[PDB]
């Protein structure tokens, strides 16, 4: 049983999804253009609900967290990590631990970084802490929606419109592009070893979007961290190996 709902925060009205009775307080970090509804189906549904109670929450911009509409600064990483955990302060969880996906992955690493008192444990997959010439050209590659498989496009241009859908997307590959101008195309690499909580990094080894060496470089700045990769998991493994994924985050995190 799943209950949606919206709380202030930042200045935004943030929409999130909760779930579970459990002590062990868990949020759920979407993707790029992602939201509780279409990226973790499977987690709210599954995870252990006497253990665990869990939320999904949609970043400012994605989701039902509109208004506002999403744009990219700098800082955008940053700033979606600030109200993640503001998010979960708000609904009184007085620490908590971080499953981010993608975009999310990233995301929760800051937070654990910059918060540390407040994160418990963290289980990331698909994320990479900087960007290189062979990161920007996927990103590009990502920008024409229309390209877009059928089955991948179409829970987003129903969440969004294909309008809001096209556009968005287009301003998050700019977005995720304009790290690599900076020194070391770096997005959280300074980060990396301030994460002071035990850390899990997921990889599926045939993820077209995220070569390993970017799950094996978090790996070997995140102190005391495992990495766990799976030979037949692609970029949504915690969906498509939903029971496999399920079952590594929660032995971790007890
Ligand atoms: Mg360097
Ligand atoms: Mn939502």
């Amino acid at each position: 049983s799943v209950t949606s709902a919206k709380v202030a925060v930042n200045g935004v009205q943030l929409h999130y999804q909760q779930t579970g009775e459990g002590d062990h307080a868990v949020l759920l970090l979407p993707g790029m253009l992602g939201s509780g509804e279409t990226d973790f189906g499977p987690q709210l549904k599954n995870l252990n609900k006497k253990l665990f109670t869990v939320v999904a929450w949609d970043p400012r911009g994605y989701g039902h967290s509109r208004p506002p509409d999403r744009d990219f600064p700098a800082d955008f990483f940053e700033r979606d990590a600030k109200d993640a955990v503001d998010l979960m302060k708000a609904l009184k969880f007085k620490k908590v631990s971080l499953l981010g996906w993608s975009d999310g992955g990233i995301t929760a690493l800051i937070a654990a970084a910059k918060y540390p008192s407040y994160i418990h444990k963290m289980v990331i997959w698909g994320a990479n802490a900087y960007v290189t010439d062979e990161d920007s050209m996927i990103y590009e590659g990502i920008r024409d929606v229309s390209k877009w498989s059928e089955r991948t496009r179409k829970p987003l241009e129903a969440l969004y419109g294909y309008d809001y859908f096209a556009r968005t997307c287009e301003k998050w590959v700019d977005g995720i592009r304009q790290f690599k101008h900076l020194p070391d195309g770096n997005i959280c690499r300074h980060l990396l070893p301030r994460v002071q909580c035990p850390a899990l990094i997921v990889h599926g080894e045939k993820d077209p979007l995220v070569p390993r060496f970017h799950a094996d470089f978090i790996h070997k700045h995140v102190k005391g961290s495992r990495l766990h990769l799976m030979p037949e998991g692609k970029h949504n493994l915690h969906l498509r190996f939903a029971d496999e994924f399920n079952k590594l985050a929660e032995d971790f995190l007890q």
